[PDB]
């Protein structure tokens, strides 16, 4: 039986999930903005498209553990990226890019209190701080030491002089988490039981919206189907996703359902309503507020380009081109076996930016959502592993 597929000390499925075989890649997009100034006399940003910075994953389960006789296994999954130059755009150590100043952002943002803030802008006045700054590729990936942070840290240890969209993440796990084996159900094979000791999130509004569906979506259980519907908890999307059957594909060798994120998963919906934590009042259709889980940082999520988003966040941003083919985020699977075989998950980082009377340095910006960059987390099957897999396919 196709039983074979359980995370069971000497299966091949279990060598496969604690060492994978598949060479990931993440490739990193930036915004170049073109026309700070007029930004900041209120006219529409311009931005330019750079990239790749095209860095291969290295991937290992870590702290690897049985429970529950023989039902559950609880490990932590170790995620590096090493760049390379012949398939990027530039060097991200020489390539610059002008965005905006998340810190500052950020800090305005986690003040609420008018002595904190009258601090603030102290700081931002005599370090001459500007909404628009200039760093390598390299700083904003990986990080930076902000001024204004350095200060702070002197009076409060507990906020970091340091800056990154991915500070800290090379070498590291998403935290601690348990899965159910396919021993009990082959359907509940790779199932996320409990992410950080907890079985549900506690960041947003409603019940349903703070459950933990499905697997990591680094695997699916055996024996898929047509109709039914996937469930995925990408932990950094701060939300459990579900993904929908597209069509019939070929892999390699393999046979192959491709499945794709639907439209209704970032739509404004009534089970999508829990999402929005100012007491239900939303931002809009393609738009995730992920400010909560990101440190009070004014982070906004959203698909590449806006795809799938209401066309005003579009026209808001001049540069924006959204389409299917490079923005959509998909995942071919091979139904018998449940194995991805061929995928791309992209997203993109914004950040949610607005005219502040109390801050000078935001001029008379335009209320929105501001694209800073997005990426593609794709994966491919390698000749020797489909060839080992179409031996059981
Ligand atoms: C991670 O995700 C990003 C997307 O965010 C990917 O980057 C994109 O890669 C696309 C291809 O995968 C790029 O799209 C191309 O852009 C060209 C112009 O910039 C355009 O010329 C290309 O069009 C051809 O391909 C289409 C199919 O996609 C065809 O329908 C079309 O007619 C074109 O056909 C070619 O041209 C003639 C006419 O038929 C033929 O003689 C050729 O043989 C045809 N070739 C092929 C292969 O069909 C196409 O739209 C896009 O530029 C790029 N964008 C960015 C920002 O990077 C990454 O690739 C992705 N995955 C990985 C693993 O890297
Ligand atoms: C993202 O957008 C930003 C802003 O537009 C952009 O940054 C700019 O990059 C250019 C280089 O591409 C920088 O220009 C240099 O500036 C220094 C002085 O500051 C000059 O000495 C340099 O002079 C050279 O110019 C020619 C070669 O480029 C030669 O003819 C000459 O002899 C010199 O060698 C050069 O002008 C500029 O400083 C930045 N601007 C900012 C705000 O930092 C960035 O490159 C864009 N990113 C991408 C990847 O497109
Ligand atoms: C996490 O997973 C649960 C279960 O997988 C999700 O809840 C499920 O949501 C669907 C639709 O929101 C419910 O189905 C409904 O069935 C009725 C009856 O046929 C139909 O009228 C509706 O149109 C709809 O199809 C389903 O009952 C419900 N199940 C449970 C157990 O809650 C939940 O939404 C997911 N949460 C996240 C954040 O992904
Ligand atoms: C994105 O989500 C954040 C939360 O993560 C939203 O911020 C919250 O905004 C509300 C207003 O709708 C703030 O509530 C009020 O705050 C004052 C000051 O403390 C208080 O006296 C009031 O009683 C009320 O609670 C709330 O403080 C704030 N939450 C946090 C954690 O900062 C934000 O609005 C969202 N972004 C967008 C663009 O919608
Ligand atoms: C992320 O961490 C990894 C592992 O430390 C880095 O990759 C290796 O480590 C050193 C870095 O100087 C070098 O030996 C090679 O670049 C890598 N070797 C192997 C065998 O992987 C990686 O460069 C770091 N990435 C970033 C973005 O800093
Ligand atoms: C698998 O095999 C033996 C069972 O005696 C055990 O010592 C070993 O540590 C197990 N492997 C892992 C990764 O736990
Ligand atoms: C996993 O699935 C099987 C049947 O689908 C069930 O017996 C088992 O209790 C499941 N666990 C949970 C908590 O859903
Ligand atoms: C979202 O939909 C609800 C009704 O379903 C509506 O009250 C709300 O204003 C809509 N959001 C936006 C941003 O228009």
């Amino acid at each position: 039986i196709e039983k074979k597929i359980v995370l069971r000390n000497g299966t091949e499925a279990f060598d496969s999930w604690e060492k994978p075989p598949l060479p990931v890649y993440t490739q990193f997009y930036f915004f170049n903005v073109t026309n700070p100034e007029e930004i900041l006399r209120g006219e529409t940003p311009r931005v330019e498209e750079v990239g790749p910075y095209t860095y291969r994953e290295l991937r290992n389960k870590a702290n690897i553990q049985f429970g529950d006789n023989g039902t559950t296994i609880s490990a932590v999954s170790n995620k590096a990226y090493v760049f390379e130059r012949d398939q990027s755009v530039g060097d991200p150590k020489i390539d610059l890019i002008r965005t905006l100043n998340i810190p500052v952002l950020t800090v305005i943002e986690w003040s609420q209190v008018h002595f904190l803030r009258e601090i603030i802008e102290a700081m931002l006045k005599a370090y001459q701080q500007k909404l628009f700054v200039t760093h390598t590729v390299d700083e904003l990936l990986w990080g930076y030491k902000d001024e204004i942070l350095s200060l702070i840290h002197v009076f409060r240890p507990d906020i970091s002089p340091y800056f990154g969209l991915f500070y800290e993440k090379n070498g590291t796990n998403d935290g601690d988490y348990v899965f159910l084996t396919g021993e009990d159900s082959y359907l509940n094979f790779t199932k996320i039981v409990e992410w950080n000791g907890k079985t549900s999130l506690d960041w947003w509004i409603t019940d349903k919206c703070n459950m933990i569906n499905g697997t990591d979506g680094d695997s699916f259980h055996p024996l898929i189907t047509k109709d039914e519907v996937l469930y995925v908890f990408p932990s950094d999307f701060c939300r459990s996703v579900y993904i929908t059957f597209s069509d019939y594909e070929s892999v390699q060798g393999l046979p192959a359902f491709r499945y794709k994120v639907p439209a209704e998963i970032l739509a404004n919906t009534s089970d999508n309503a829990g999402f929005c934590i100012p007491e239900g009042n939303c931002l809009g259709s393609g738009v995730l507020n992920v400010s909560i889980c990101k440190n009070g940082a004014p982070i906004i999520m959203s698909f590449p380009h806006f795809y799938q988003a209401d066309e005003r966040f579009v026209s808001a941003i001049e540069g924006m081109h959204p389409n299917q083919e490079d923005h959509e985020t998909f995942v071919d699977i091979n139904p018998l076996t449940g194995i991805i075989l061929k995928a791309a998950k992209r997203f993109q980082i914004n950040i949610y930016v607005k005219k502040l009377d109390d801050f000078v340095e935001t001029g008379d910006i335009r209320t929105m959502v501001f694209p800073v960059m997005y990426l593609n987390e794709s994966v491919h099957i390698d000749k020797e592993t489909a060839s080992r897999l179409k031996s059981m396919i």
